[PDB]
């Protein structure tokens, strides 16, 4: 992603508010490193805010599709195809509503432009109860799509590091007729990946890690390496997203690569400015998680390719969410040697096993979407997503709503058994230091542990 030109939007787009992150009653309570820079004038920057946030655009690497690309994309697409993915559409009120394998359109999200400057919610138009599909019709109607992308950062919480450099996320929400028009084509694509997680869509999205983490290491089974990007959704030059239409025809699809169109050359509005970026995927787009999934699949097959020449896919699995991967090959493979040949698409990537000093990547000290991952004495076959202390020790320390606590922690309880018995009573202990949490209810480990194996 580029950023090829920027002028007056003709909007005074609002400024954002003041954040929503207080600290909490376990602020003092657990250790930790704080909510996410907004604005320029807060007090912690140590560097230009405008510059750390936009900074995420690196250039692309124009290019025509190399040999090893084509190759990657017919190996993807006959991963997919004993899936079945209708070319059809969606009826609108599927696209709103929602249909097994999408859940309804979110509620929350922003509708973006131009409704967000026009007293339009969405709650206005959708109500759900009775499934009306008349609204939109005619929102369509009255803008078509092709509408630009809403530029809100992420009200979040990051690293010291992230703060003082200000290196916070922004949201580039898509306008809600471009939403459902995406919906409309690929619904039963999103379906149909929804309902199959692992090695042929090659995806998790949409996952349980809870009782699919199991299922990860029999459809893998090889010898494992995995790898983390930098700035990844902004890494894609044009071409990827090429490859994915390329992909998509395979699948056989026409005029729905407008819609990647859409995501490669892409027109976001910020405050009173109008930045357009060509390459880079947006991050609130109506399949972002989808699109960036299988674009990883394409990049992952042809690093190896391109690198080891003498080569055969049949016997080669992965699975990504957005930019994490995880893959397996029969026969050991240097990671280190696909990120290389990766920076000659301009790819900063990262795998597990960092050099010959450094342990293999083995099923104990990989991850994927954050966690690692751990067999059960008891029943070994089964596997907890092992979340690290760390992380929910920082996810405690802050409230959004203090009125939604109790809710918020026993989320958090789902997902700190899987530590061990002894680290949920020193988790739960540390709760009830303090007086909030003393009357909080919270599941006992054999609750946790029989609802988990309940779950299969
Ligand atoms: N049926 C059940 O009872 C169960 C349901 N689930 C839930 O369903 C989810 C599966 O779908 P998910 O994994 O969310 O994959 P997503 O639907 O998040 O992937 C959609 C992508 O498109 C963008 N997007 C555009 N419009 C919307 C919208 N209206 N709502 C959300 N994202 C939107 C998002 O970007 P951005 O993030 O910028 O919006 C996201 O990256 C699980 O994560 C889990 O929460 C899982 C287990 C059981």
């Amino acid at each position: 992603g580029e950023i090829v030109s920027n002028e007056k939007s003709g909007v005074c787009i609002n400024a954002p508010a003041k954040t929503k992150l207080q600290p909490s009653v376990f602020h003092q309570v657990f250790e930790g490193s704080e909510p996410a820079v907004l604005n320029s004038k807060d007090p912690r920057l140590k560097t230009d805010f405008e510059e750390a946030i936009f900074s995420k655009y690196t250039g692309n690497k124009i290019m025509l599709m190399d040999e090893y690309m084509e190759e990657a994309v017919d190996h993807y697409v006959g991963c997919l195809e004993p899936l079945d993915i209708s070319i059809d559409p969606i009826p609108l009120e599927s696209a709103m509503y929602g249909m097994d394998g999408l859940e309804a359109l979110d509620l929350t999200t922003s509708a973006g432009f131009p409704y967000l400057l026009q007293g339009k919610k969405k709650r206005d138009i959708f109500n759900r109860q009775t499934r009306d599909t008349t609204e939109m019709t005619r929102m369509l109607e009255k803008y078509g799509v092709d509408l630009p992308f809403v530029t809100f950062v992420k009200d979040e919480l990051r690293s010291r590091e992230k703060v003082e450099k200000g290196k916070s996320r922004l949201i580039e929400a898509s306008s809600l007729n471009d939403s459902v028009a995406m919906r409309v084509a690929f619904g039963n694509l999103y379906a149909t990946f929804h309902n199959n997680p692992g090695t042929a869509t090659g995806s998790a999205v949409g996952c349980d890690p809870d009782v699919f983490w199991s299922k990860i290491p029999i459809l893998l089974n090889g010898e494992i390496f995995a790898f983390d990007y930098t700035g990844y959704d902004a890494s894609l030059s044009p071409v990827w997203f090429a490859c994915l239409k390329k992909v998509l025809i395979k699948l056989g699809y026409t005029h729905q690569t407008s819609f990647i169109d859409y995501l490669c050359h892409s027109v976001h509005l910020y405050k009173d400015r109008k930045y357009i970026v060509n390459g880079g995927m947006p991050s609130g787009s109506s399949g972002t998680s989808i699109f960036n999934t299988m674009i990883n699949n394409i990049i992952i097959r042809t690093l190896l390719i391109r690198v080891y020449k003498g080569i055969d896919l049949d016997q080669f699995k992965m699975i990504a969410y957005g930019d994490d991967v995880i893959a397996s090959y029969p026969h050991k493979i240097d990671p280190g040697l696909l990120a290389e040949a990766g920076k000659h698409y301009g790819l900063i990537m990262t795998p597990a096993d960092k050099g010959t000093s450094f342990v293999d990547t083995n099923w104990e000290n990989v991850t994927f979407l954050k966690r690692y991952f751990r067999a059960d004495d008891q029943y070994p076959f089964l596997i907890h997503p092992v979340m690290p202390m760390k992380e929910i020790h920082e996810s405690i320390r802050w409230t959004k709503d203090p009125r939604n606590t109790q809710d918020h922690v026993r989320s958090l309880c789902y997902l700190a058994w899987h530590n061990g018995e002894e680290a949920y009573n020193e988790f739960c202990r540390k709760i009830r230091s303090v007086p909030v949490g003393r009357a909080l209810t919270l599941p006992a480990y054999s609750s946790l542990r029989r609802k988990w194996l309940d779950s299969f």
